[PDB]
Parts: structure tokens; sequence; C-alpha cells
């Protein structure tokens, strides 16, 4: 056991245990999840789900230590006599009644509680099953890449079934026999998706069986877009005004795009991307000052806000404002 | 009008509606290192605050010296271009005269005269000097280097500044305004740290004042040079680096870039380039580094920690001079 970090950074995060323990499946998520935006959603979102049961006021976070790379890779593979623990369906051809890869990845997070001066004990674990919304496959090397769409209902049904199997195994895993297990089902977006996927449900096992599944209303939108105009017109309009204001004084900077994460239909976090070509540093400074004014005037202060102004060579400026905070803060990279 | 957020005491508020530099992008063509470009432009703003308070003046990128004029002046002097400030060519041999002047930067400083009007109140000019002149003897051939001493580039700089001021006084709109001119020394292309300003002078008329030395220098931390000149900052940086490798021995490429003014650390930029293995990993690491800056980095200087991957920024930690708590942001 031991201490932890002292800076939390954000309430959505837990303090992390030290000495640092690196994931026993470190990096697997990068090879299994195509989009970095799905990766962020998966890991950040599972911390969000954990906060329903484990307060960051009282619990510490550690990357998954109990399920290792090799074990996770066996579970992620198709079932088979040579891979009996595989969670995905056994192959029955690449044709029509084909059985897809439903499961792309399994994420483990450990939640520890400090019990005295120098000791922390495991208070619970969270698991995410990252499900495919589109399964990509080839019928031969160098062949075309085919897509099999999977509905929310089918991926939800498969996820619930696999989650049962996963819980039973954790229960048979040394040092996890007792710990409450929280499992969440994540829907990965398509590879060419304009926005990442989202969590869809979760359940908790205090004992030997999962509770009823609770639905999660989480969705990511691009701003501006027809979908945003439709479901969140006010956010879309505000964003369009923000954009137009930028272009009124900076006509060619038209790449302004927003990535809005919604929970229960309310904007929780808006990431505004502004990719630029570099023409000089004063240009960046003045632009960032102006955008900082514009977020004050156009962007609702009920969501966490990040404006990433960057060039090909890296970040140029950052503007941030926390939910319910009046003033944005800007930094010019040096 | 103007921008309302200043962002930093080192910066001016900017004139609106925005007017692009009349020499937009020339600095990128002319100055090899992005770190020299930042020094050149931010550094000219710091110089300008000796004469034009950001409480009183608004900033605009240079409008009076356009690209064609600057390019004309940046050329070597010749019969077809008597206007070039650089020495006439006399071969690529032992007697080779180098390109002393790489770039000329103009910054305009405006005063608000009424509710919706501004007027030019002063200008600042930087002459960016080469410390190493790079050239080819044959098209497509090896790149040869001609180093230039501080004393020679300072002298050439002072002489050219006088000529530049003369021409400024023949430029429409610039006949009467206060002018500040500063000499900037560009670092080498493969230098571990960028160059620095070395002197500046002012003129309300057609004659520059006496030149005032500027004591500015950039260091890499840790390094032999910083261990000698600024031992305490170097030691603190080593301790910081060591605490990182204690728990995260994998990524050891932590490097600091320290800008010093009059011998004191003014700004510390810590670069931590990472490979991406996952998001939780970044979050935990950023919390830990945020802890370490409080424990190891004295709050006497503005601080920036850029934790990044090859595909973009991952986390930023900042702390202003004299600010007790650092603030971190995780990129999403």
């Amino acid at each position: 056991t031991g201490i932890m970090t002292k800076n939390q950074i954000s309430s959505n995060y837990y303090k992390t245990v030290l000495p640092y323990k690196a994931s026993k499946s470190r990096g697997l998520v990068v090879s299994n999840i195509y989009s970095r935006y799905d990766i962020n959603e998966l890991e950040s979102g599972l911390m969000r789900v954990s906060q329903n049961k484990y307060s960051p006021d009282n619990y510490l976070f550690q990357e998954g230590q109990y399920l290792d790379k090799e074990t996770l890779e066996k579970w992620l593979d198709r079932k088979s006599d040579k891979n009996p623990n595989g969670l995905n369906p056994a192959s029955n051809g690449n044709g029509e009644n084909r059985k897809p890869i439903y499961l792309a990845h399994i994420l483990e997070q450990d939640y520890l509680k400090q019990t005295d001066k120098d000791t922390v004990a495991l208070g619970g674990i969270s698991i995410a099953l990252a499900m495919n919304s589109v399964d990509y496959y080839q019928k031969e090397k160098y062949g075309d890449t085919y897509e099999q769409p999977i509905s929310d209902s089918e991926l939800l049904a498969q996820g619930k079934e696999m989650s049962a199997t996963v819980l039973n195994r954790i229960r048979q895993t040394k040092g996890l026999e007792n710990v409450p297990v929280t499992i969440a089902i994540y829907k990965q977006g398509a590879r060419d998706a304009v926005a990442p996927g989202n969590y869809i449900a979760y359940a908790t096992a205090n004992g030997d069986s999962l509770s009823n599944w609770k639905d999660i209303d989480e969705k990511n939108y691009v701003l501006p877009s027809t979908e945003s105009a439709k479901d969140h017109k006010t956010d879309n309009d505000n964003f369009l005004n923000f954009k137009k204001a930028i272009e009124d004084y900076y006509p060619n900077f038209t790449g302004v795009v927003g990535r809005g994460r919604y929970e229960d239909g309310q904007l929780a976090e808006l990431n505004i991307d502004i990719p630029l070509q570099f023409y000089g540093e004063a240009e960046i400074i003045g632009f960032t000052q102006y955008v900082t004014d514009l977020v004050g005037q156009h962007i609702p202060k009920t969501a966490d806000l990040q404006v990433n102004i960057s060039t090909s060579d890296g970040p140029a400026a950052l503007i941030t404002r926390k939910a319910n905070e009046d003033a944005a803060t800007a930094h010019i990279y040096d």
C-alpha cells in the first residue's frame, strides 16, 4: 500500500495511487480501439460511472491490476477449443449468417480506499465492455474491408450476456472474490464517425449476480451540424454565432468545430477545435485574446469548456472554462 | 475597439477589427526556428513596454512596412537593388561577406483617441541578426556555415538600425511617431536553445538614442551551462526530473527551457513528450507532475509544462510567477 497524488485536477477524476502501478494490460486499449476519442470516452466515462458508487472524496484510482494482457486477449478472441475462455462468438464463416466480433475491448479500473496512514485496500473494481457498433472484417488478405452494422439493441443484449460471464470470472479471481463489481457497456463509434460513441448501460454486483441494468443517456454531437440543429438547436445556434464571429474578423479560419458531450440531454463538455496554419506568434496571441472574448459572449457557462488552438507542429494556445465559472482562462504556448 | 482579454502582463490588447500584418508570414520564411520566432515577437513586445505601456496602448501587427519593401531591404545591396541592407556579394570564398540581417519585424502601438477611434502612437522594430549564416556554394549542394560574433552582429545591427530609422522617416505616416528599434540575435539552426535580444534604442526624431544593453538568455535544463550559471535552478530541475523517473522510468525525455532576464529566471517551459498508451495513464501522470512542480519548482517564474504525444497535446500545467497552486488541464 501507500500514498496517492495530491492534485485531483477535476472532480470527474480520482486521485491516483502511488507508487505508480502501470496497467497489467498497458497499451492494449490503443490496439483495440480505433479512435482516440472513443478511447477517452471509454476511460473517462468509466470513471464517471464509478462515481455513482465510489466518491473521489473517499476513493483512489489505479489502472487495472487484476486482469492481465494475456488473459484479456484470450477473452477478446473468438471462442474456440484452443481458446475456451474467448468471449466473442465462435466463427461460422465470413458469409451471411456470419457471427460478428461484438466485443472490441475490456477495460479494468480499480478503486482503492485508504484505511490508515500508509495503507490502501481494494474497495471495488469497474469493468467496461467496449462493443462494436460496426464490425470490420476482410474475407481475404488484401480483400475489401466489409462492414457489419450492429444495432444498439443487439450490442446491448450481447453486452449484458458477456457481462454475466465476466462477473463470474472476476468472482473466481484471487483477491476479487469479495469486491463489489461494477460493469458498464460502451458503444464504440464507427471508424469514420464524425463523433465518438457513448456509454449505454451499467450494472453492479455486490454479490454473485448483476443488479438490474440502468440505462445511461450519453451522446456526442458535432457542432455545428444538422443533428445538433435538430436536438440542441440553442447550442447549435450559439455555436454558429461563435463561428461567424470568428470568421467576421478572421475569414479564412473556417475549420472551427465543436465536439459536445451530452448527458441526459444537457451539454456537459464542449471541446472546440481550431486548427491553424502558423504565420507568426503575434497573430496567435491576438486571435486567442479575441476567441477568449467570444467564448464569454457565445458559449453557455453550464458546461466545461476547452478550446484547442493548434498548428501542425503542436499546440498554439489553450482556452478553458469550468462549468459554472464566469471567466475563461487562456494560455499561449511558449 | 480592442480585445478585452490580455492573457498575460507581457502582452498588449490587440486592435479590432483585426488587421493582418502587411508582411504576414514573412517571419516564418525568414527565421528558421519557431523558438527564435517566439523570442523575436514576444521579446519585441517586452521591449516595447519600456516605452508604450499596455495600460495605454493597443497592439497591431506591422502595417507600414509591407512585404515587398522588407524583402527589398533584406536583400544584399547591388546595382539592381541599391536598397539592400546586407553587404554586396563578393564571392563565396575566404573573403565572403555574410548575410548579417535575416529579418525585420514591425509592431505598431496605437492609442485610443475616442470611443471608436485609434491613432498610431509609436512603433517598434526588430532587426533579427544571424549568429550563423547558412549558404550553399552550388545549387543543391552541402550547406556551409559562417558564424558571426556577438560584437560584429551588434555593430552591424547598430549601423543598419540607423539606416532603417532614416527610411522609416521617409515612410508616409511614420514621419513623427516615436520609434523603438531593438537588435535580436538569432540562435543557430541546431542550437539547443534559441537566441535573444541584445540591445535597443529609441528615437522621437531622426537620431537614435544611446544603445541600451539587454541582458536576456535562454538555457536548456538540465545542462552544463545552466549548472554553471544558475546552479540552483539546475539543481531544482534535476531533482524534479529525478522524481519523475522514480515512478515513471520509461519516459525520461523531460527537458526544460529557461528564459532569463538580468540573470533571473523569467519563464520555465518544461517539455515532456510521451508515447500514448492510454488516457488514465496520462491523467495519473499529470496529477503526479502537478505535485512535483509544487515540490521542486520555485514559484519565482512563470511556468508551463507541455505534456504531449506525436498527435497533439495531452496535458498542460501552468503556474504564474508568485502563484502558489499550479493548474492542470487534461486534453479531451
